[PDB]
């Protein structure tokens, strides 16, 4: 609750240069790569195997698994400079736009732009760019660059609305049998964007393109972590608004789904994080 | 040091049979499909990216990731049953005998037989045959059934003997750069069998066949982990011998390879490790 988490486009110019400086050196030490590594593998791990669910989508553990992932990446941030928090990227904002990528988040001093066309659609813009940034592939191996291509994809044209983001707060249920895509009337598949998909989370991803387009890929794109920390931060709304609501499935549930099942490739369930103040965070919207 | 880790040769009737259960047991929960995932995720995380070494194997960390995963595996047993303790195969006493394949630890009270030539070496005996044990292939998805297929390689036909095992004890370096397969005079690459290869613990393996003899699917067979209890214990063994000695590169190695770096896909470093008497465990012979 001491940590506060704010939004990009209310970060001073010095705290936009420490968050990306930090990143970069969390990038050479080798650090920032078990991550990639980390989100990668819970994908390929299915709950139970055979299934389309796995350890961190398609699935209950999904909000759970991603808000430990920040967690361990701020952590790992603080490590080399305690003063430097995750931000988060409010996309439900930058949508009110009718071109989003004039956002301040694409400025060269913070994520960089969008891809250029006449490399692939690689990044030559920002901090981030082709020739400071490199990337891994599916495989764990380089992959040449980081790309984007904002809007670019029929199914996910624009970001998700405010209306959108107002429209699945109003769920009750966290979740619902048989806890995966086809769940209805819940909040995590609704945050999620499987219902009329992709919406919300699922479209923000279709929406940048790129590496962020593809699950096994998409933490190379250091936006990634400020689109999630936005997707917990709605997911902490929810859980003050529905304060008598909580997790589902409690049990009965695929192992690794349920309410005190560890959370691979981790020991972490989803009752450790439950509570974001208890993390030691808290938004900026909260205060 | 008061958990023992036997022989499996110096088991009795009932402690065979109670391990076996415990090990179906950790696979009916689910469990057991954390442990194959992190090996074949820690196999694709190379250090560093473009490399040939990876957080598990064809380096450093070969031998303290491999002593952690057992622990992990181990605790994990006793949540079932406290009785139970991690054995190994001491394979080169095996090695000694006219036919390997007639060894105890085959026999179908404990680990199963040699697969069936006439159906594609498929095991079909013992508690982990076709049947009453589902198997998972490189990409997490479910296979066939367990394989095996007894030194019928080339370059592996038979067991790595006592003298291999002596030689490799000879060294005195744990570790030589570039900390890789091609590293000389050092006691990881001759344990792993890299030097004149296959050797020793590569030997074991491409010895086996079937899932043991591909990396990313190896923990499919049970055996895997008595395996690597052996190469858990010759290491120890060296430990013991070289009192003195320490693990390599204590630093300016790749990073998740020096002493103090985590290993993925865990927090543990090397050093966590690098007393298996500290760690609550110790092998009969050293008794
Ligand atoms: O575009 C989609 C989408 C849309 C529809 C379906 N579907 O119906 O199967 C499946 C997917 N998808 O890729 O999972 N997505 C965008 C990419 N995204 C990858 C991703 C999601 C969450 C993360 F933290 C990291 C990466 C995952 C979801
Ligand atoms: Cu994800
Ligand atoms: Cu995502
Ligand atoms: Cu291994
Ligand atoms: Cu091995």
């Amino acid at each position: 609750k001491y940590r506060v988490r704010k939004n990009v486009l209310h970060l001073t110019d010095t705290e936009k240069r420490d968050f990306v400086r930090t990143v970069l050196i969390l990038k050479e030490k080798g650090i920032y790569d078990r991550y990639i590594a980390w989100h990668g593998a819970a994908g390929k791990f299915h709950t139970p195997p055979g299934s389309d669910r796995n350890a961190a989508h398609m699935s209950s553990a999904f909000l759970p698994w991603h808000r430990e992932y920040l967690l361990r990446f701020e952590r790992d941030l603080q490590s080399i400079n305690p003063e430097v928090t995750l931000p988060y990227w409010e996309w439900e904002t930058d949508a009110q736009m009718q071109d989003p990528s004039q956002s301040q988040i694409w400025s060269a001093d913070f994520m960089g732009g969008n891809g250029n066309p006449i490399k692939d659609f690689i990044v030559d813009t920002g901090p981030f760019a082709a020739g400071r940034w490199t990337t891994i592939d599916e495989q764990g191996n380089p992959s040449g660059g980081l790309k984007r291509n904002f809007g670019a994809t029929k199914e996910a044209p624009t970001l998700p609305t405010r209306d959108d983001v107002l429209n699945a707060l109003k769920i009750t249920q966290y979740d619902t049998p048989p806890w995966d895509m086809t769940s209805q009337n819940s909040f995590r598949n609704q945050l999620e964007g499987f219902i009329n998909g992709p919406q919300l989370h699922n479209r923000v991803h279709r929406w940048v393109g790129g590496q962020m387009g593809v699950v096994p890929t998409a933490p190379n794109d250091p936006v990634f972590f400020l689109h999630h920390a936005n997707v917990d931060r709605i997911w902490a709304v929810w859980q003050i608004i529905h304060r008598n609501q909580n997790y589902q499935p409690m049990k009965n549930g695929p192992f690794g789904q349920n309410f005190r099942d560890p959370m691979y490739p981790w020991n972490t369930t989803p009752e450790d994080v439950m509570n974001h103040r208890k993390l030691g965070y808290v938004y900026d919207i909260e205060l």
